[PDB]
């Protein structure tokens, strides 16, 4: 298991607890120096716990996929909740079965039908540590709508940081005063699989990606990642989805 607590919460704490989550990850071999996520993992083994701390020491409980990083559910005092897809209902079977009762989310996961959920986008909702322990909170006590924006905040800002060493600094830079993502930080949550792939099939192709990844840097402007001397490759990226999950 992981925690992390808001209590007295700082950049330092914070980056502990990233590194605590990405070493959390079970791995056998790196490709370009970056960890590969297993292809799969059998029975509970798949799920990491992460408990986490709102300021006044509340806590919830996060199930994490530890071949995706993909938040499945969360536990708040004797009530679980899942998202309402296949892979959730699967991990549904192996944690927070000790729960007095069980809710399935009216969406699934994903960042489409959570912004649907929220009636926003993600790039209209502040993130940062001061977010974090609001979404904390509002998991605590079911509001389908609130959870919908609390579990956007919660997913940007532990398992995207936990990816991307560039998110990370992105929430230390938020620890005191929460701010909408940048545009860079949206495009390499939803480029993550794409990069993860083409990483893994510049193996092979002499270091460069058989098609190239289009991201935002950090002055607004897009490029293109075409090969692994690219910085995001070479000092951002921190995690592989295995190509066999893509
Ligand atoms: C590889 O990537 C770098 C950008 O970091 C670029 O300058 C270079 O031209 C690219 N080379 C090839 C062969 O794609």
């Amino acid at each position: 298991d992981v925690s992390f607590r808001l209590s007295g919460a700082d950049p330092s704490s914070y980056g502990m607890f990233i590194k605590d989550l990405r070493n959390a990850l079970p791995h056998t071999e790196k490709v370009y120096n970056i960890p590969l996520l297993l292809p799969s993992v059998s029975g509970a083994g798949r799920y990491l716990l992460m408990h986490l701390f709102n300021y006044d020491g509340n806590t919830i409980t996060v199930a994490v996929d530890v071949t995706n990083v993909y938040i499945m559910g969360y536990l708040a005092l004797t009530t679980s909740y899942f998202f309402n897809e296949p892979a959730a209902d699967l991990a549904s079977q192996y944690v927070f079965r000790s729960a007095r009762r069980k809710i399935t989310l009216p969406y699934s996961g994903n960042y489409e039908r959570l912004q649907i959920a929220a009636g926003k986008p993600r790039e209209k909702i502040p993130i940062g540590l001061p977010a974090l322990d609001t979404a904390i909170s509002t998991l605590l006590h079911y509001d389908s709508t609130a959870a919908a924006g609390a579990l956007l905040v919660l997913i940007q800002t532990t398992a995207e940081a936990a990816r991307f060493k560039y998110i990370e600094q992105q929430i230390q830079e938020r620890a005191y005063r929460d701010e909408v993502p940048s545009s860079a930080t949206i495009s390499l949550e939803n480029s993550w699989s794409g990069l993860s792939k083409q990483i893994q099939l510049a193996q092979g192709n002499n270091g460069v990606f058989r098609t190239p990844t289009v991201l935002v840097d950090s002055k607004g402007n897009r490029v293109q990642i075409t090969n692994v001397t690219s910085n995001v490759v070479t000092s951002n990226i921190q995690l592989l989805l295995n190509t066999k999950n893509i």
